[PDB]
RNA sequence: ACAU
DNA sequence: CGATGT
């Protein structure tokens, strides 16, 4: 219903999907860019949004900060809640990279703990999420 | 049919 | 038009 502002906006861009991933997180409130990953050769847009939501956890933990965090992915806020990417993407030399930030983050979740709230971005409402790469 |  | 996901 109302947009918390005090919060964090993460999200995926990429080139191609499977293609070049890539994810940034954002200050709702300001647009202020809080972190960007390092493009990644091959990944889904899924396994970016889930890796985005992760390290937003991760940004949060280190700074003793109670935020929450909007994901515009229906999917990658299950998988965090699952903390298991069920991604259909091939395991093979190509997709190694990814799938080794994956299983970490996945590992992450399974050995520390958050109060963090992962909420919806309601893109329909609210246009598009702060961290989008404008590229649609 | 909904979310990317 | 193509793809990733529940
Ligand atoms: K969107
Ligand atoms: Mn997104
Ligand atoms: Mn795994
Ligand atoms: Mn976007
Ligand atoms: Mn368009
Ligand atoms: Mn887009
Ligand atoms: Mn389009």
């Amino acid at each position: 219903e109302e947009i918390i502002w005090e919060s964090l906006s993460v999200d995926v861009g990429s080139q191609g999907n499977p293609g070049i991933v890539e994810y940034k997180g954002v200050d709702t409130k300001t647009g202020e860019v809080l972190f960007e990953r390092e493009p990644i050769p091959i990944g889904t847009n899924n396994m970016g949004e889930f890796l985005a939501i992760v390290h937003g956890l991760r940004y949060l933990k280190e700074r003793n900060s109670r935020k929450p965090i909007y994901s515009d992915s229906q999917t990658a806020i299950k998988w965090v809640k699952d903390k298991k990417a069920k991604s259909t993407l091939v395991r093979n030399e190509e997709t190694a990279l990814i799938w080794k930030l994956v299983d970490e983050a996945e590992e992450w979740l399974n050995t520390h703990t958050y109060e963090t709230p992962i909420l919806k971005w309601q893109t329909d409402k609210w246009g598009e999420i702060k961290a989008d790469y404008g590229r649609k």
